[PDB]
């Protein structure tokens, strides 16, 4: 239940909140939930942050408001703003995208503080997840 | 990484929308079989599943050219030019060596989508 335009957007607050990330390259293939989808433990902070990130996108999807994500994923976006490294959601997102948004926007900011551990990338999923 | 960047994720994305009117690529080419989506491996489940692997294999020969050799520490920094025109995908001359090759992964992919039945029942699976 996700979209390229949602995942886009997702891109554009990690590199708001990290200066200089390649949220892709980062973050897309890291321990057991950073990327698409997720299974087992997490394995560090950065990981759980992932995880968070998941389940808050879960708790979007059972709004009432979210109902239209069932079968049109790809047609809502919402709508923030970057200012030196600080993110802030739209006061037009309806209350779907706006539940979104900051499922986002908590995920970049806890990218942005937790550790980077370059040996829990390309993690052996089949074996540690 | 795996999908080379964001953007060639992007591009890539156009080029089956070229290819393939109505089509929505993350949601339709992304978690389908063994090869669609995040690497791959094992038999794949079908034709679809073969182009994926293919285009898998295929930005993995990319990685390998020597005049992809920037795509090692800034992969994010490739794009390529290409037309669309009544689903036919065109990869602009211009393009230079390591552009050219992956324009062609892509062109040969999202034709091979085109062509391939799509089976639902080979969606979100495990390989
Ligand atoms: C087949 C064509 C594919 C087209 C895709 C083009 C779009 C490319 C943009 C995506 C790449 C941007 C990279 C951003 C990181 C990926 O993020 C992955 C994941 C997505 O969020 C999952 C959620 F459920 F929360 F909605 O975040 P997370 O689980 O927190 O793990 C980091
Ligand atoms: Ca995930
Ligand atoms: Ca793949």
């Amino acid at each position: 239940g996700i979209s390229s335009r949602a995942l886009w957007q997702f891109r554009s607050m990690i590199k708001c909140a990290i200066p200089g990330s390649h949220p892709l390259m980062d973050f897309n293939n890291y321990g057991c939930y950073c990327g698409l989808g997720g299974s087992g433990t997490p394995v560090d902070e950065l990981d759980r942050c992932c995880e968070t990130h998941d389940n808050c996108y879960r708790d979007a999807k059972n709004l009432d408001s979210c109902k239209f994500l069932v079968d049109n994923p790809y047609t809502e976006s919402y709508s923030y703003s970057c200012s030196n490294t600080e993110i802030t959601c739209n006061s037009k997102n309806n209350a779907c995208e706006a539940f979104i948004c900051n499922c986002d926007r908590n995920a970049a900011i806890c990218f942005s503080k937790a550790p980077y551990n370059k040996e829990h990338k390309n993690l052996d999923t089949k074996k540690y997840c």
